[PDB]
């Protein structure tokens, strides 16, 4: 019940979005062509 | 308390998703191969 509530499901999404944005910016800045 | 509320945690996620979508579209449309 704790892991399926709206608050945790928003917090996990926010953290994963932040990490994904950081990795995507790293990928796009480090192009080789 | 302000930075951990649901409203800010949704707004930040929306803005970062917008930026990530723009950058990913730029990456996909512009390819060397």
């Amino acid at each position: 019940r704790f892991n399926s509530s709206n608050d945790e499901r928003i917090r996990v999404t926010s953290e994963r979005v932040e990490n994904m944005s950081m990795r995507l910016e790293e990928v796009n800045e480090r192009e080789h062509s």
